[PDB]
């Protein structure tokens, strides 16, 4: 009744998000590869992961999942399983987009984890663009952390799926977006990787976190 049936609060939702790889030669002839996706361009409701199970993929630390879901609201805790596409240097670059009925200022932070311990860190600020009644927040082609562009070429190297997502289980990302006046937060995501059989694009399954 009050479950989220897709990623995102009334208070504000998730438009899309990609991960990409524009190779040089797209000037020519455009082409993007995805590396990860989710568009939300009626439905039951997701279904729901015990945040505890999650808890040890992620730190314990100022900002960590466990302290920001006890600070609440639970409703904005989403868990997202990607499948992720490595079979395609480029621009490597990220895009975000989100809708809100309020105007706000948006502060994005995504939070990279290797073995429960946070790497690396990108923090960016949007202000609302008031567009047909609604408040739309975009942040469109982003360059990707070069640790990121790194990680990724060193992962595309291994011989065996199997060994990627070994790999893979120790990498996490956190989102958090907080109204950046009030400090509250609007939407937490909690991201988890495998790789995608080289014959199948991306894709997802997104969680409602429970406790
Ligand atoms: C949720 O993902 C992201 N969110 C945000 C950003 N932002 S950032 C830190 O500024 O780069 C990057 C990503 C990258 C995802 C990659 C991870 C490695 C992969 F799984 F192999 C392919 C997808």
């Amino acid at each position: 009744a009050w479950q989220a049936r897709g990623l995102g609060t009334a208070r504000l939702q998730l438009v899309e998000f990609s991960a990409f790889v524009e190779p040089p030669d797209a000037v020519d002839s455009y082409q993007r590869h995805l590396f990860v996706h989710i568009s939300q361009h009626g439905a039951p409701p997701l279904e729901s992961v015990d945040v505890r199970q999650i808890y040890d993929k992620f730190p314990e630390k100022k900002g960590g999942l466990r302290e920001l879901y006890d600070r609440g609201p639970p409703h904005a805790f989403f868990l997202v399983k990607f499948w992720a596409d490595l079979n395609w240097g480029g621009f490597y670059g990220v895009s975000s987009q989100y809708e809100s009925l309020e105007h706000m200022t948006l502060t994005c932070s995504s939070k990279v984890c290797s073995f429960g311990k946070q790497v690396v860190e990108k923090v960016e600020t949007e202000r609302a663009q008031l567009e047909d009644g609604r408040f739309v927040y975009r942040l469109l082609r982003s360059p990707m952390c070069e640790y990121l562009v790194n990680f990724l070429h060193k992962l595309r190297q291994l011989p065996e799926r199997y060994m990627m997502n070994s790999v893979l289980e120790n990498f996490t990302i956190l989102q958090v977006v907080t109204n950046r006046d009030t400090q509250e937060l609007l939407l937490c995501t909690a991201y988890v990787f495998e790789v995608s059989t080289s014959e199948r694009g991306a894709q997802h399954h997104i969680y409602r976190l429970v406790r």
